[PDB]
Protein backbone atom coordinates (compact mmCIF):
# COMPACT_ATOMS: atom_id res chain seq x y z
CA UNK A 1 0.00 0.00 0.00
CA UNK A 2 1.37 3.39 -1.13
CA UNK A 3 -0.59 5.22 1.72
CA UNK A 4 0.37 8.59 3.79
CA UNK A 5 -0.04 6.84 6.74
CA UNK A 6 2.81 3.87 5.73
CA UNK A 7 5.09 6.89 5.08
CA UNK A 8 7.91 6.24 7.84
CA UNK A 9 7.07 8.41 10.82
CA UNK A 10 9.19 10.50 12.60
CA UNK A 11 9.71 12.15 16.43
CA UNK A 12 8.47 15.30 14.72
CA UNK A 13 5.78 14.08 11.82
CA UNK A 14 4.24 12.39 15.01
CA UNK A 15 4.37 15.28 17.72
CA UNK A 16 2.45 16.94 15.04
CA UNK A 17 -0.10 14.73 13.50
CA UNK A 18 -1.31 14.04 17.50
CA UNK A 19 -1.35 17.75 18.13
CA UNK A 20 -3.43 18.01 14.79
CA UNK A 21 -6.37 15.25 15.54
CA UNK A 22 -6.37 15.97 19.51
CA UNK A 23 -7.42 19.57 18.09
CA UNK A 24 -10.05 17.86 15.38
CA UNK A 25 -11.56 15.49 18.10
CA UNK A 26 -11.71 18.79 20.47
CA UNK A 27 -13.68 20.14 17.27
CA UNK A 28 -15.68 17.06 16.98
CA UNK A 29 -17.08 18.54 13.40
CA UNK A 30 -18.42 15.35 11.37
CA UNK A 31 -16.98 16.33 8.31
CA UNK A 32 -12.77 16.15 9.97
CA UNK A 33 -10.57 13.14 8.06
CA UNK A 34 -7.53 12.21 10.29
CA UNK A 35 -4.50 13.91 9.53
CA UNK A 36 -1.47 12.34 8.66
CA UNK A 37 2.10 14.24 9.22
CA UNK A 38 5.04 12.84 7.53
CA UNK A 39 8.61 14.09 7.38
CA UNK A 40 9.88 12.91 3.76
CA UNK A 41 13.32 14.25 3.51
CA UNK A 42 15.98 15.36 6.11
CA UNK A 43 19.44 16.29 5.40
CA UNK A 44 22.74 17.99 5.92
CA UNK A 45 23.53 21.22 4.19
CA UNK A 46 25.32 24.42 3.95
CA UNK A 47 24.57 28.00 3.42
CA UNK A 48 27.49 29.98 1.88
CA UNK A 49 28.28 33.82 2.42
CA UNK A 50 27.98 35.53 -0.85
CA UNK A 51 31.28 37.26 -2.31
CA UNK A 52 30.40 41.22 -1.09
CA UNK A 53 29.78 40.33 2.25
CA UNK A 54 32.67 36.98 2.31
CA UNK A 55 35.46 39.81 1.12
CA UNK A 56 33.93 42.24 3.91
CA UNK A 57 33.58 39.82 7.19
CA UNK A 58 34.45 36.25 6.09
CA UNK A 59 38.17 36.98 4.75
CA UNK A 60 38.37 39.18 7.69
CA UNK A 61 38.14 35.88 10.15
CA UNK A 62 35.23 37.73 11.72
CA UNK A 63 31.91 35.91 10.20
CA UNK A 64 32.37 32.00 8.83
CA UNK A 65 32.31 31.49 5.52
CA UNK A 66 29.22 29.31 5.66
CA UNK A 67 26.45 27.83 8.18
CA UNK A 68 25.73 24.17 8.99
CA UNK A 69 22.01 23.65 8.79
CA UNK A 70 19.47 20.95 8.54
CA UNK A 71 16.51 21.25 6.01
CA UNK A 72 13.32 19.15 6.53
CA UNK A 73 10.09 18.76 4.43
CA UNK A 74 7.54 17.54 5.69
CA UNK A 75 3.82 17.32 4.42
CA UNK A 76 0.16 17.07 6.07
CA UNK A 77 -2.73 14.56 4.60
CA UNK A 78 -6.28 14.48 5.39
CA UNK A 79 -8.12 11.20 4.54
CA UNK A 80 -11.36 11.80 3.81
CA UNK A 81 -13.76 9.05 2.67
CA UNK A 82 -11.13 6.54 1.92
CA UNK A 83 -8.95 8.83 0.11
CA UNK A 84 -5.57 10.36 1.10
CA UNK A 85 -5.42 14.01 -0.24
CA UNK A 86 -2.05 15.98 0.81
CA UNK A 87 -3.20 19.75 1.28
CA UNK A 88 -0.25 21.08 3.26
CA UNK A 89 3.57 21.34 2.82
CA UNK A 90 6.60 22.85 4.31
CA UNK A 91 10.78 23.47 4.04
CA UNK A 92 12.41 24.37 7.07
CA UNK A 93 16.01 25.33 7.75
CA UNK A 94 17.33 24.08 11.65
CA UNK A 95 20.75 25.87 12.88
CA UNK A 96 22.08 23.37 15.69
CA UNK A 97 23.91 24.22 18.56
CA UNK A 98 27.49 23.40 16.51
CA UNK A 99 26.26 26.21 14.64
CA UNK A 100 28.84 29.32 14.24
CA UNK A 101 26.69 32.98 15.29
CA UNK A 102 24.81 34.53 14.04
CA UNK A 103 22.71 31.42 13.01
CA UNK A 104 23.32 29.49 16.07
CA UNK A 105 19.92 27.44 17.19
CA UNK A 106 17.65 29.12 15.23
CA UNK A 107 15.15 27.96 12.36
CA UNK A 108 13.92 29.54 9.92
CA UNK A 109 10.65 28.96 7.62
CA UNK A 110 11.93 28.63 3.91
CA UNK A 111 8.38 28.15 2.11
CA UNK A 112 5.32 26.67 3.28
CA UNK A 113 1.91 25.88 0.52
CA UNK A 114 -1.46 24.59 0.41
CA UNK A 115 -4.19 23.59 -1.45
CA UNK A 116 -7.47 24.86 0.41
CA UNK A 117 -9.55 21.57 -0.12
CA UNK A 118 -9.40 20.52 3.59
CA UNK A 119 -12.47 19.05 5.00
CA UNK A 120 -14.34 20.79 6.68
CA UNK A 121 -13.62 24.15 5.31
CA UNK A 122 -14.20 26.15 8.49
CA UNK A 123 -11.08 24.12 10.62
CA UNK A 124 -8.76 24.86 7.53
CA UNK A 125 -6.69 27.79 8.71
CA UNK A 126 -6.82 26.65 12.29
CA UNK A 127 -5.21 23.21 11.51
CA UNK A 128 -2.67 25.16 9.77
CA UNK A 129 -1.80 27.26 12.32
CA UNK A 130 -1.73 24.16 14.85
CA UNK A 131 0.33 22.66 12.83
CA UNK A 132 3.06 26.00 12.83
CA UNK A 133 2.36 26.04 16.60
CA UNK A 134 3.41 22.31 16.84
CA UNK A 135 6.38 23.10 14.99
CA UNK A 136 7.62 25.86 17.16
CA UNK A 137 6.68 23.61 20.43
CA UNK A 138 9.28 20.81 18.94
CA UNK A 139 11.89 22.74 18.16
CA UNK A 140 11.43 25.02 21.80
CA UNK A 141 11.76 21.11 23.39
CA UNK A 142 15.04 20.81 21.26
CA UNK A 143 16.62 23.86 22.30
CA UNK A 144 16.23 25.54 19.33
CA UNK A 145 15.79 29.77 21.17
CA UNK A 146 14.35 31.72 18.00
CA UNK A 147 12.49 30.85 14.70
CA UNK A 148 12.32 32.92 11.49
CA UNK A 149 9.78 34.33 9.53
CA UNK A 150 9.57 36.01 5.93
CA UNK A 151 5.76 36.52 5.00
CA UNK A 152 6.55 36.64 1.96
CA UNK A 153 3.03 35.69 -0.62
CA UNK A 154 4.38 34.18 -4.22
CA UNK A 155 3.92 36.41 -7.11
CA UNK A 156 1.05 35.89 -9.72
CA UNK A 157 1.70 32.02 -11.33
CA UNK A 158 4.21 31.13 -8.97
CA UNK A 159 3.73 28.02 -6.90
CA UNK A 160 5.85 27.55 -3.84
CA UNK A 161 5.47 23.44 -3.75
CA UNK A 162 2.01 22.13 -5.11
CA UNK A 163 1.90 22.12 -8.84
CA UNK A 164 -1.08 24.23 -10.39
CA UNK A 165 -3.23 25.78 -7.60
CA UNK A 166 -6.91 25.82 -7.45
CA UNK A 167 -8.05 28.61 -9.89
CA UNK A 168 -10.40 30.20 -6.94
CA UNK A 169 -7.63 29.99 -4.31
CA UNK A 170 -6.89 33.49 -3.64
CA UNK A 171 -3.70 34.60 -3.02
CA UNK A 172 -3.29 36.86 0.41
CA UNK A 173 -2.05 39.90 -0.06
CA UNK A 174 1.10 40.99 2.16
CA UNK A 175 -0.91 42.74 5.08
CA UNK A 176 -3.64 39.78 5.25
CA UNK A 177 -0.25 36.99 5.03
CA UNK A 178 0.66 39.43 7.97
CA UNK A 179 -2.26 39.25 10.29
CA UNK A 180 -2.39 35.65 9.65
CA UNK A 181 1.25 34.69 11.11
CA UNK A 182 0.35 37.84 13.94
CA UNK A 183 -2.87 35.35 14.71
CA UNK A 184 -1.07 32.17 15.22
CA UNK A 185 1.98 33.62 16.61
CA UNK A 186 -0.70 35.35 19.23
CA UNK A 187 -1.92 31.78 19.97
CA UNK A 188 1.15 30.55 20.32
CA UNK A 189 2.31 32.93 22.65
CA UNK A 190 -1.09 32.57 25.47
CA UNK A 191 0.04 28.77 25.01
CA UNK A 192 3.36 29.69 26.75
CA UNK A 193 5.09 28.60 23.67
CA UNK A 194 6.27 31.37 22.21
CA UNK A 195 7.86 34.07 24.49
CA UNK A 196 7.21 37.07 22.35
CA UNK A 197 7.79 37.92 18.40
CA UNK A 198 9.22 41.26 17.03
CA UNK A 199 9.30 42.65 13.56
CA UNK A 200 12.99 42.78 12.47
CA UNK A 201 13.85 46.37 12.79
CA UNK A 202 12.58 46.22 16.49
CA UNK A 203 14.69 43.21 16.81
CA UNK A 204 17.57 44.20 15.36
CA UNK A 205 17.37 47.52 17.47
CA UNK A 206 17.01 45.74 20.68
CA UNK A 207 19.79 43.33 20.52
CA UNK A 208 22.27 46.53 20.17
CA UNK A 209 22.88 45.05 16.53
CA UNK A 210 25.88 47.32 14.89
CA UNK A 211 27.19 45.08 12.40
CA UNK A 212 25.93 43.08 9.06
CA UNK A 213 27.80 40.13 10.25
CA UNK A 214 25.55 39.65 13.26
CA UNK A 215 22.20 39.15 11.27
CA UNK A 216 21.45 35.95 10.74
CA UNK A 217 22.19 34.36 7.36
CA UNK A 218 19.92 31.63 6.18
CA UNK A 219 20.12 30.04 1.98
CA UNK A 220 17.94 31.97 0.01
CA UNK A 221 16.36 34.21 2.28
CA UNK A 222 15.45 38.13 1.91
CA UNK A 223 18.77 39.58 3.69
CA UNK A 224 21.12 37.69 1.94
CA UNK A 225 20.44 39.49 -1.17
CA UNK A 226 20.04 42.66 0.41
CA UNK A 227 23.11 42.63 2.02
CA UNK A 228 24.97 41.87 -1.58
CA UNK A 229 22.87 44.53 -3.10
CA UNK A 230 24.09 46.99 -0.51
CA UNK A 231 27.21 46.33 -0.58
CA UNK A 232 27.33 47.04 -4.33
CA UNK A 233 25.53 50.24 -3.95
CA UNK A 234 28.50 51.13 -1.18
CA UNK A 235 31.22 50.07 -4.28
CA UNK A 236 29.51 52.36 -6.76
CA UNK A 237 29.50 55.55 -3.76
CA UNK A 238 33.23 54.68 -3.65
CA UNK A 239 33.47 54.54 -7.57
CA UNK A 240 31.58 58.29 -7.77
CA UNK A 241 34.09 59.21 -4.45
CA UNK A 242 37.37 58.87 -6.82
CA UNK A 243 35.83 59.62 -9.36
CA UNK A 244 35.42 63.24 -7.70
CA UNK A 245 39.47 62.89 -6.88
CA UNK A 246 40.12 62.24 -10.17
CA UNK A 247 41.31 58.32 -9.20
CA UNK A 248 38.71 56.56 -11.44
CA UNK A 249 27.78 52.89 5.56
CA UNK A 250 26.66 49.38 5.63
CA UNK A 251 25.04 48.95 9.31
CA UNK A 252 22.87 52.26 8.04
CA UNK A 253 21.74 50.54 4.79
CA UNK A 254 20.55 47.33 6.65
CA UNK A 255 18.84 49.34 9.25
CA UNK A 256 17.15 51.58 6.63
CA UNK A 257 16.22 48.73 4.45
CA UNK A 258 15.12 46.82 7.90
CA UNK A 259 12.96 49.40 8.95
CA UNK A 260 11.39 49.95 5.44
CA UNK A 261 10.17 46.31 5.33
CA UNK A 262 10.09 45.09 9.09
CA UNK A 263 6.67 44.19 8.80
CA UNK A 264 7.19 41.45 6.50
CA UNK A 265 9.83 39.42 8.66
CA UNK A 266 9.05 37.94 11.63
CA UNK A 267 11.48 37.02 14.78
CA UNK A 268 10.14 35.01 17.12
CA UNK A 269 11.41 34.07 20.51
CA UNK A 270 10.98 30.49 22.11
CA UNK A 271 13.88 30.66 24.99
CA UNK A 272 14.47 34.10 25.85
CA UNK A 273 16.91 35.86 28.36
CA UNK A 274 18.32 33.34 31.13
CA UNK A 275 17.52 29.48 30.32
CA UNK A 276 18.58 30.94 26.40
CA UNK A 277 22.31 31.10 27.49
CA UNK A 278 22.80 27.77 29.56
CA UNK A 279 21.30 24.90 27.21
CA UNK A 280 22.57 21.39 26.91
CA UNK A 281 23.62 20.78 23.07
CA UNK A 282 20.66 20.17 20.50
CA UNK A 283 20.28 16.06 19.94
CA UNK A 284 17.89 15.71 17.24
CA UNK A 285 16.55 11.78 18.09
CA UNK A 286 15.60 11.59 14.14
CA UNK A 287 17.64 10.09 11.35
CA UNK A 288 18.19 12.13 8.29
CA UNK A 289 15.88 10.87 5.46
CA UNK A 290 17.60 11.05 1.98
CA UNK A 291 14.71 11.82 -1.06
CA UNK A 292 16.06 13.68 -4.16
CA UNK A 293 12.63 14.29 -4.85
CA UNK A 294 12.59 16.46 -1.43
CA UNK A 295 15.50 18.61 -1.22
CA UNK A 296 13.67 22.03 -1.76
CA UNK A 297 10.80 22.47 -3.78
CA UNK A 298 12.30 22.53 -7.06
CA UNK A 299 12.30 18.61 -7.57
CA UNK A 300 8.78 18.25 -6.74
CA UNK A 301 7.42 21.25 -8.70
CA UNK A 302 10.03 19.37 -12.23
CA UNK A 303 7.66 15.91 -11.34
CA UNK A 304 4.74 17.43 -10.93
CA UNK A 305 5.14 19.54 -14.37
CA UNK A 306 6.54 16.20 -15.84
CA UNK A 307 4.39 13.87 -14.94
CA UNK A 308 1.24 16.67 -15.23
CA UNK A 309 0.15 16.63 -11.51
CA UNK A 310 -2.09 19.32 -10.50
CA UNK A 311 -3.59 20.29 -7.12
CA UNK A 312 -6.36 22.55 -9.23
CA UNK A 313 -9.42 20.52 -7.60
CA UNK A 314 -9.96 18.15 -4.83
CA UNK A 315 -10.18 15.27 -7.31
CA UNK A 316 -6.96 16.17 -9.59
CA UNK A 317 -5.21 16.89 -6.10
CA UNK A 318 -6.12 13.24 -4.27
CA UNK A 319 -5.17 11.56 -8.01
CA UNK A 320 -1.35 13.82 -7.67
CA UNK A 321 -1.58 13.04 -4.05
CA UNK A 322 -1.42 9.29 -5.11
CA UNK A 323 1.34 9.65 -7.60
CA UNK A 324 3.40 12.12 -5.37
CA UNK A 325 3.07 8.88 -2.36
CA UNK A 326 3.70 6.31 -4.82
CA UNK A 327 6.93 8.04 -6.21
CA UNK A 328 8.10 8.89 -2.48
CA UNK A 329 7.42 5.29 -1.38
CA UNK A 330 9.06 3.89 -4.51
CA UNK A 331 12.31 6.12 -4.19
CA UNK A 332 12.41 5.06 -0.53
CA UNK A 333 12.81 1.28 -0.90
CA UNK A 334 14.39 -0.72 -3.61
C1 LIG B 1 6.44 29.63 5.24
C2 LIG B 1 6.68 30.97 4.60
O1 LIG B 1 7.59 31.66 5.12
S1 LIG B 1 6.18 31.27 2.89
C3 LIG B 1 4.85 32.45 2.95
C4 LIG B 1 3.45 31.89 2.99
N1 LIG B 1 3.12 30.99 1.95
C5 LIG B 1 2.22 31.36 0.89
O2 LIG B 1 1.68 32.48 0.87
C6 LIG B 1 1.90 30.36 -0.18
C7 LIG B 1 0.51 30.43 -0.71
N2 LIG B 1 -0.56 30.71 0.29
C8 LIG B 1 -1.23 29.69 1.01
O3 LIG B 1 -0.93 28.54 0.84
C9 LIG B 1 -2.32 30.08 2.00
O4 LIG B 1 -2.81 31.36 1.70
C10 LIG B 1 -1.82 30.01 3.46
C11 LIG B 1 -1.38 28.61 3.84
C12 LIG B 1 -0.60 30.96 3.64
C13 LIG B 1 -2.98 30.41 4.41
O5 LIG B 1 -4.21 29.78 4.07
P1 LIG B 1 -5.54 30.19 4.80
O6 LIG B 1 -5.51 29.74 6.24
O7 LIG B 1 -6.68 29.53 4.05
O8 LIG B 1 -5.64 31.76 4.81
P2 LIG B 1 -5.84 32.75 3.57
O9 LIG B 1 -5.35 34.10 4.05
O10 LIG B 1 -5.10 32.30 2.31
O11 LIG B 1 -7.41 32.81 3.22
C14 LIG B 1 -8.40 32.98 4.21
C15 LIG B 1 -9.60 33.66 3.72
O12 LIG B 1 -9.16 34.88 3.18
C16 LIG B 1 -9.43 34.91 1.79
N3 LIG B 1 -8.43 35.57 0.96
C17 LIG B 1 -7.16 35.15 0.75
N4 LIG B 1 -6.56 36.03 -0.07
C18 LIG B 1 -7.46 37.01 -0.39
C19 LIG B 1 -7.43 38.17 -1.20
N5 LIG B 1 -6.22 38.52 -1.90
N6 LIG B 1 -8.52 38.96 -1.30
C20 LIG B 1 -9.66 38.65 -0.65
N7 LIG B 1 -9.73 37.55 0.12
C21 LIG B 1 -8.65 36.72 0.26
C22 LIG B 1 -9.61 33.47 1.46
O13 LIG B 1 -10.42 33.38 0.33
C23 LIG B 1 -10.20 32.91 2.61
O14 LIG B 1 -11.59 33.14 2.62
P3 LIG B 1 -12.53 32.20 3.42
O15 LIG B 1 -11.98 31.93 4.81
O16 LIG B 1 -13.88 32.83 3.59
O17 LIG B 1 -12.64 30.91 2.65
Amino acid sequence: KFSAKRLPSTRLGTFLENRVNDFLRRQNHPESGEVTVRVVHASDKTVEVKPGMKARFVDSGEMAESFPYRTKALFAFEEIDGVDLCFFGMHVQEYGSDCPPPNQRRVYISYLDSVHFFRPKCLRTAVYHEILIGYLEYVKKLGYTTGHIWACPPSEGDDYIFHCHPPDQKIPKPKRLQEWFKKMLDKAVSERIVHDYKDIFKQATEDRLTSAKELPYFEGDFWPNVLEESIKELEQEEEERKREENTSDLSQKLYATMEKHKEVFFVIRLIAGPAANSLPPIVDPDPLIPCDLMDGRDAFLTLARDKHLEFSSLRRAQWSTMCMLVELHTQSQD
